[PDB]
């Protein structure tokens, strides 16, 4: 539907991801959606499992919107916000781990 540019930092590694996430267009997702996705690239394109984002110091992703707000995420968490956000407001992600 739509493609979502984002990167992951990593302290322990000097050479960022750049990619993209699909989504489809304008679909309400909820935040436990969003996090299924990008624990997806994050053990796909860095290896980062679940068992490394709970040994993590910090684990973390903010979703920037076209309207230029911003919310921060914990991916350590399991307390998430009704968040239903749309697919289409999401300009861009940055992921970042310890």
């Amino acid at each position: 539907g739509s493609t979502v540019p984002y990167t992951i930092t990593v302290n322990g590694t000097s050479q960022n991801i750049l990619s993209n996430l699909t989504f489809n267009k304008n679909q309400n997702i909820s935040y436990k959606d969003l996090e299924g996705k990008v624990k997806s690239v994050l053990e796909s394109n860095r290896g980062i499992t679940d068992v490394d984002l709970r040994l993590s110091k910090q684990a973390k992703y903010t979703v920037n919107f076209k309207n230029g707000t911003k919310k921060v995420i914990d991916l350590k968490s399991g307390i998430y916000t009704a968040n239903l956000i749309n697919s289409s407001d999401i300009k861009s992600i940055n992921i970042n781990i310890d």
